[PDB]
């Protein structure tokens, strides 16, 4: 249905709100994504070593989650500014998943990160059904090239 | 001169060529970048520990260097394609700093690797006038947040 400009307009769109940056409004926008994070998925703590009991207060008065709030919020912003050349997309998940190889994630996590972030996203504000639909639709084609890449690269896959 | 769409247009379709990928050709693609590196600039080796003596054939032969021949290939679609996105660029530019912090590079590098790059597109074709100047644009405005970025970070810089 969607074009993947339409895809990647909607997605980048959908992230005005939480743009990445060096003020105390920027790194609100990716240490939140861990106080959401851990507040509702706290059975994921587990793969981040020394916080796994944290709370969201642990993870707001943390520097470690104020410096990975950036990193992530900066991912799903290239995924979305990138979305529409589909073989630098490609090369970007690859090069995630190869980074995230030593924490030996369950692969069915690599689509749940997707329900993960647009319920963020509705933690903070509108997230309409055209946005909602966007990134579920990049979410898909990151599980794809994720589970391809993984069976090519003989780990663990779904 | 030129606003910030030409000049990612221009950097995007200079890469064209240079695609990122797992077949031969693109594993050849990021390979062949270290290659003219280490030819031209062996003063460069230093920072890659262990193949501080390799030559372009050792490259060539080298399993390290097709996989970083990727990341930086990769890297280098990326800047190209979220320039005109200017906070999520200058996001990516700090966060390529973060991650050579423990090279300890001589800060006046991040401007000069603007020219080995465009330097390695004169390394397989046509470079246009507006494509090189497209390249010089964007390493200026990279050099410009690495260094402020730097200053910010109690570290080295120019
Ligand atoms: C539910 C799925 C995921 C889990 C459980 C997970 C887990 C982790 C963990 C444990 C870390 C290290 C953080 C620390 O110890 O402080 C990390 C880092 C990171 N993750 Fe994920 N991750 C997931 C999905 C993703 C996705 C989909 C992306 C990209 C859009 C991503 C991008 C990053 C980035 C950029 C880093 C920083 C280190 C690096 O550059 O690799 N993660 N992740
Ligand atoms: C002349 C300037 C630069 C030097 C000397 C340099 C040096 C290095 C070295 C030594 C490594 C580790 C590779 C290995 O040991 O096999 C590395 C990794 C890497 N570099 Fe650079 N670098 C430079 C500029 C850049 C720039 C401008 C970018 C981005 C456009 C970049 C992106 C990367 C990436 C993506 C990696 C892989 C590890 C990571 O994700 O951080 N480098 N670099």
């Amino acid at each position: 249905s969607m074009n993947r400009q339409e895809i990647s307009d909607l997605c980048v769109k959908s992230l005005e709100g939480r743009m990445v940056g060096t003020e105390a409004q920027n790194i609100e926008n990716g240490n939140a994504f861990y106080r959401y994070f851990f507040t509702n998925f706290p059975d994921l703590r587990v793969y981040f070593k020394g916080a796994e009991k944290y709370t969201a207060d642990d993870v707001k008065k943390s520097e470690r989650f104020d410096k990975q709030g950036q990193r992530i919020l900066l991912a799903c912003h290239l995924l979305a500014n990138v979305y529409t050349n589909e073989e630098v997309f490609k090369g970007y998940v690859r090069e995630t998943i190869n980074r995230h190889r030593i924490y030996k994630m369950d692969p069915a996590l690599w689509m749940a990160f997707f329900t993960v972030f647009t319920g963020y996203l509705e933690s903070v504000g509108s997230l309409n059904d055209q946005q909602k639909a966007a990134w579920m639709a990049l979410g898909k084609e990151f599980n794809a090239e994720s589970q391809t890449h993984l069976k090519n690269s003989n780990l663990p896959h779904v």
